[PDB]
């Protein structure tokens, strides 16, 4: 509670500062930090605009920044901090209701001010519903700003305001199903001329905010998962017998209920695509494609495999995907590029803990061991890494992945 610091600073001083994660984020990268909406992360390197160094209990890699909403507080002043969150909403807002008069003013106007250049099938495409957007949230602000109170900001009533405009903020749903059509439009115009020449035209004249047309176009979508993560930080500073009490709780589970659907069209829809960009990047692919039979990456990591034939420790990258894990290795002095080795079909398999001694099928030497058995045929491959942690994690991902195959 109290007056803020740049976040910098605070990474400066050794402090500690935490985020929570606003959308998944789905990577294979073992330099990049993986993570679901809600999950909290902690912030170590913020030196790039976007690409920050963060960890997870785990670890720990590179992450966007823009899926992440910082926590706004790192006797009796339980109500400063209160008002701390209060006062991030409200501003929160008032920043978003200009980047919306920036996209409505300065692009959708001149837009369809030009007819030669833009179709109505495309304004649609591009800029879906966000006038109404625009519309709602105008009144929302206008209601939200009507129940600050200036004397005494921690008192202020915000949940019932949120409850209020429950069914205006169902027209998000539209948005962000939308979106991933307008970027599709987005990038082709990106790459002609003649687009790429008015929208800067469109930004010189608006005199936007430093930002990109398809970052202004996200903004809906960063608005509507950042709800959840605000109102739990203003129930978490609100005590059970403040008047505001039950309706930012009854509110938060409204607008968990709401960005749960957003969050998740846009993990699948992202994960199809990781996916096909990760197997095209991989060297020496061989065996079909990853999309025929998985939609999804489980977990990842690095494993030591040790041959059958006969039968040596290879430290291999894994990847375990819905029915099916991938084996690549490092190329030897580009740690960014992988080479296939082979795969395995989850389908037959099933996981069998291995605890501590000598080998035992073909020979000695294992630790944080266990085996992928067969069950059909009797085939069976050994597998283990470095530390415990590890061990137990990997113990988890096989356990999830074949409850996600269940019902899937």
């Amino acid at each position: 509670g109290g007056e803020q610091l740049a976040i910098n600073e605070l990474i400066s001083d050794g402090s500690v500062v935490c985020a929570e994660a606003l959308w998944d984020h789905v990577t294979m990268d073992d330099q990049e930090l993986g993570f679901k909406a809600g999950d909290v992360i902690e912030v170590m390197d913020a030196t790039n605009r976007e690409w920050w160094w963060g960890r997870v209990a785990d670890g720990e890699g590179w992450f966007p920044a823009s899926f992440v909403r910082l926590r706004v507080n790192q006797q009796s002043s339980k109500d400063q901090m209160r008002t701390n969150v209060i006062n991030e909403i409200l501003s929160t807002e008032r920043d978003y209701i200009k980047h919306l008069r920036d996209i409505c003013e300065g692009y959708v106007r001149q837009c369809r001010k030009r007819a030669d250049m833009f179709s109505e099938e495309q304004l649609r495409t591009i800029f879906g519903n966000i006038e109404d957007i625009y519309r709602c949230q105008k009144a929302f602000v206008k209601a939200l700003e009507q129940r600050f109170n200036r004397e005494r900001p921690h008192l202020s009533e915000l949940g019932a305001c949120f409850l209020e405009h429950q069914a205006d903020f169902q027209i998000y749903s539209e948005y962000c199903n939308n979106h991933p059509n307008a970027c599709v439009e987005l990038s082709r115009l990106t790459k002609l001329s003649k687009y790429v020449y008015f929208f800067e035209a469109c930004r010189l004249l608006q005199k936007m905010i430093d930002i990109s047309l398809d970052g202004f176009l996200l903004t809906p979508v960063q608005k509507i998962c950042k709800y959840p993560l605000q109102l739990a930080e203003l129930l978490k500073y609100t005590h059970p017998q403040h008047r505001d009490f039950k309706d930012v709780e009854a509110a938060l589970h409204a607008m968990k209920n709401v960005a749960q659907l957003i969050n998740e069209r846009k993990r699948r829809l992202e994960n199809i695509d990781k996916i096909a960009q990760w197997q095209s990047s991989i060297e020496d692919w061989e065996g079909e494609d990853l999309l025929v039979r998985s939609s999804e990456l489980i977990y990842s990591g690095e494993l030591t495999r040790v041959t059958q034939p006969q039968a040596k420790s290879q430290q291999r990258m894994f990847f375990l995907f819905d029915h099916q894990l991938i084996y690549c290795k490092k190329d030897l002095l580009r740690r960014d590029v992988l080479y296939y080795k082979g795969r395995l079909d989850m389908d037959g398999l099933e996981v069998v803990d291995l605890e501590d001694g000598k080998d035992r099928d073909l020979h000695v030497s294992i630790k944080n061991a266990f085996r992928l058995h067969r069950g059909a045929t009797g085939d069976s491959h050994l597998l283990c890494t470095r530390k415990p942690e590890q061990k137990q994690r990997w113990l988890k991902a096989f356990a999830r992945e074949r409850e996600q195959v269940q019902l899937d």
